[PDB]
């Protein structure tokens, strides 16, 4: 495989690259791009970890030399919130550099699965969508919206509440990432039982996690270490498919059948050509069912967001 | 075992926290120290991984939260290098750094085994000595200057030019390390022969591989990634044998015999309470025999340079 980062010069790029370099497949290729000048020197001292992995790095204005013959690749570039913002409010900075990194995707290699972690990732992930559609490019099994953060952030707080191994709880999170529309499906965890107290008090810890660790660095950025492991998780499973392991899958923000909104993560079934099968979102509790319909409108205005800024 | 890193929220720091908070031992502890005000905020992050290791960071001025009850200290605070400048320049504004955090290792944690990575370690780690010292604690078993990245670069640089797996090559590495201290054993390593041209070739690419990526950061800084991994197995080492494990040898520089210098890099058995037995460097070749004798003079000012700041 040859897996591009774009962005790979920030707070999460080095930190993915870090772990990507130390956890692909031997005979793996990666290569780091970035606007950012010290970008080929981070590359340097990735090469010199003793693993079979290549890494190459490139700067400036171009990222094709990065893109050639690329299978998956990691948006993480843009700008991080300050305390006292949302998600929403860095959609004036980061809708172009999208906007941008996308069409360069879609001359040079449109057939990778591309993996968008620039926010706000319900909307820059229509922006993508809508970027590739005009290129004559789409393919909707290839776009994802990395939602592997919230996953990683539950299965902690679970196991924390509930005296398990963090490394043995896995929990499903629906929806989409942002404040309102993370849904953490806590009553299909196998093996734990929750009052409704606390299902409502590890919802909302779970949604709020994101702007905890903002206050915490008190304009230091947000999060970057966490989740520069999440997305390596991510990354590490759409490369396991594409070799054809069996059975891998993962909840991602994805276009699918629309039956809650255009695009919406679920758990996914992921093959050799990108998503295999969109998984059912299951039973849902009371609590459950209702946070769902609650959440909708803010979900497909997210969407028409995007949407807009593209075909506007 | 709880593991303390003074000087975690720089390059280094946070790799190196990211690598430990995955990799060390279900049920340990991991506390961050630094005087920047993001550091809280940094274990924030790190705490919502999902492994069974605590984590807590600590800002400000005094490191006494960090350090109590702590068996391992990773001391990677001061500043980098630019283009043009070697690593002893670096001497002015790092060797006070040092001493002010091992008075308050001296104070809190006694009898932790300490590890430093500050630069430059040839001089900073006489400096700590002289320190542990003067507070009557001075252990010589449990004080290391961290050579781990000169290992790490030996075996990449083997394994790509001998057409070996990286995982599977490793080289000792002896001396100090400063460009003319570090003496890579080449003659040593099992399975591999070099012709004269390849021992000098390559002893210079390990020698000035600092620079190469100094120089490639262009003023953006000097190895972190590459030096928190090559920290981490350090780290991992002395938790591992600290645990009672059986046959972990690790070169690290250290105060032994005084053969060579006061200091010197060489092979060591790790056991419970530190170095358990500081190995033979063995048979040299021609080549490193004079490589050896040639480094002689330069190591002891180095040293002496250390002990003069403290006792003057
Ligand atoms: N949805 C999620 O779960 C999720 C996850 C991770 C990151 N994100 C988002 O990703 C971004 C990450 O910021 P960060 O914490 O790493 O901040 P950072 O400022 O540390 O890193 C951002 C990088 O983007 C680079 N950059 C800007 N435009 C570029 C472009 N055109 N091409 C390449 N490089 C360019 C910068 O030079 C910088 O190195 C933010 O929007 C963040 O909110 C969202
Ligand atoms: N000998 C080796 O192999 C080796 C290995 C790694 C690092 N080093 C040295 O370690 C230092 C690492 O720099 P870096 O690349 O991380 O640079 P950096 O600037 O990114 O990080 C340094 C950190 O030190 C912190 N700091 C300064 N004084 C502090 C103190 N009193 N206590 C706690 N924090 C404090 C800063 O706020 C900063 O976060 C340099 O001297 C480097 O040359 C040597």
């Amino acid at each position: 495989m040859k897996v591009a980062v774009l962005g790979a010069a920030g707070g999460i790029g080095q930190a993915l690259a870090l772990l990507l370099k130390t956890q692909l497949p031997s005979g793996s290729e990666l290569s780091l791009y970035d606007i950012a000048p010290v970008t080929p020197g981070v590359a340097v001292d990735l090469s010199h970890i003793p693993t079979a992995v290549k890494i190459k790095g490139f700067s400036g204005e171009d990222a094709t030399p990065a893109l050639e013959g690329a299978d998956v690749v990691l948006i993480s570039a843009g700008v991080r919130r300050k305390p006292g913002m949302d998600r929403s409010d860095l959609f004036n900075v980061n809708a172009g550099i999208v906007k941008n990194l996308v069409q360069q995707v879609a001359k040079t290699c449109p057939k990778a699965c591309i993996g968008i972690i620039t926010n706000p990732v319900n909307t820059t992930v229509a922006i993508a969508a809508e970027v590739l559609k005009k290129a004559g490019v789409y393919d909707k099994n290839k776009l994802f919206g990395v939602t592997t953060l919230d996953i990683i952030r539950s299965n902690t707080f679970v196991a924390e509440l509930k005296g398990k191994q963090p490394g043995e709880v896995e929990v499903p999170v629906i929806g989409g990432h942002s404040g309102v529309t993370i849904l953490p499906l806590l009553s299909q965890v196998p093996g734990v039982s929750f009052t409704e107290q606390e299902v409502a008090d590890l919802t909302k810890r779970i949604q709020n996690a994101g702007t905890e660790v903002v206050e915490a660095k008190a304009g230091g950025g947000s999060a970057t270490l966490s989740m520069g492991q999440a997305a390596a998780r991510f990354g590490l499973s759409l490369v396991r498919a594409l070799q054809g392991e069996q059975g891998v899958v993962e909840c991602a923000y994805v276009e699918g059948d629309g039956q809650y909104a255009r695009f919406f993560s679920q758990p996914l079934l992921l093959g050799k050509n990108g998503v295999e099968e969109r998984k059912s979102i299951g039973t849902l509790s009371a609590f459950e069912q209702n946070a769902l319909e609650g959440m909708l409108d803010t979900l497909k205005k997210d969407i028409a967001l995007g949407q807009e800024f593209v075909n506007k």
